[PDB]
DNA sequence: TCACAGGATCCTGTG
DNA sequence: TCACAGGATCCTGTG
């Protein structure tokens, strides 16, 4: 199921198999909602929280915009899969003016899709030698027809409430794999996830964590050891034939962890 | 005789 | 991207 935009880590195709797990909840927490893929796919109320502010406003943007604007944005600044000057030229504008629409097109152009935000909050993803596409409305499409239950955030984790019937679902930045946003991460984070978890099961409620526990020769150790106190799925197909074929190493172990 | 140039080391951020 | 210039500190040497 679609996401809002292409994006790194998105689980697009691993959701039907995730919600297989869910359990019942008056309200969907998606607390790194990234782009989107889980929040406009699972039955609302869903407050979708992500740390990347520009990103959150952008969305918060989305919702008042037609597929008409982002083609009059596309026009008016010329844009196409070898205009690199006129991608530099949108870049600047949205660097001063920070308008979100600006955001949004910039995204579809950038290397490899990539919203990259510096600390004075300027967007320095180069360019990308592409631009909009097939799924580029569609994903578009599918946001505007289910943004209606969403309610946006832009907090750290660790500071957003939690109330009684809420089924958290958590999505980080998992430190073995590659991804910018990985800057806002470290074991010392991942400590803090991993106790906020287990306070959200003293207190009854249910949870439910992405990951990977091995990767590339990497393996995730304290996640391994902690993982064992609660139900584990192996999602990786590959990684799960070659366990059972006993043939290979190296493998990405995909694994979502709940209560 | 304390201001300051440049070094060293670590780390951050960009193309 | 994943190299790699150059910040950020802290420190050492210089007149
Ligand atoms: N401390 C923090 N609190 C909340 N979100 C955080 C965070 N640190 C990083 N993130 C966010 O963690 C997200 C991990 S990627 C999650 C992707 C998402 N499930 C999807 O399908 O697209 C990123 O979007 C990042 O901006
Ligand atoms: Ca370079
Ligand atoms: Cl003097
Ligand atoms: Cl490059
Ligand atoms: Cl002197």
């Amino acid at each position: 199921m679609l996401g809002a935009i292409a994006y790194t880590g998105n689980k697009q195709s691993l959701l039907p198999e995730l919600k297989s797990h869910f359990p019942k909840y008056n309200r969907f927490v998606d607390l790194f909602c990234g782009g989107l893929s889980v929040s406009l796919n699972v039955n609302g109320p869903v407050l979708a929280n992500d740390i990347q502010e520009p990103i959150i406003e952008m969305y918060k943007r989305l919702i008042n915009v037609s597929w008409d604007d982002v083609l009059k944005v596309i026009k008016q600044y010329k844009l196409s899969k070898t205009s690199k000057e006129e991608f530099l030229k949108l870049r600047e504008d949205y660097n001063k003016t920070r308008d979100p629409l600006l955001l949004y097109v910039l995204h579809f152009h950038g290397f490899s899709n990539m919203i990259r935000i510096n600390d004075k909050g300027n967007f320095t993803t180069p360019f990308g030698k592409r631009t909009i596409n097939k799924n580029s409305e569609k994903r578009f499409n599918h946001f505007k027809q289910n943004c209606d239950k969403i309610i946006f955030s832009s907090l750290h984790f660790k500071d957003v409430k939690i109330l009684d019937g809420d089924f958290v679902y958590v999505d980080p930045p998992y430190l073995i794999t590659v991804a910018d946003y990985n800057k806002f991460w470290s074991e010392d984070e991942e400590k803090d996830l991993l106790n906020l978890l287990d306070s959200l099961n003293d207190r009854g409620i249910k949870f439910g964590l992405s990951n990977v526990l091995e990767h590339h020769g990497k393996e995730n150790t304290l996640l391994k050891e902690w993982s064992k106190k609660y139900n584990v799925k192996h999602l990786n197909k590959k990684y799960v034939f070659n366990i059972y074929h006993s043939k290979e190493k190296n493998g990405t172990d995909e694994v979502y962890i709940f209560n």
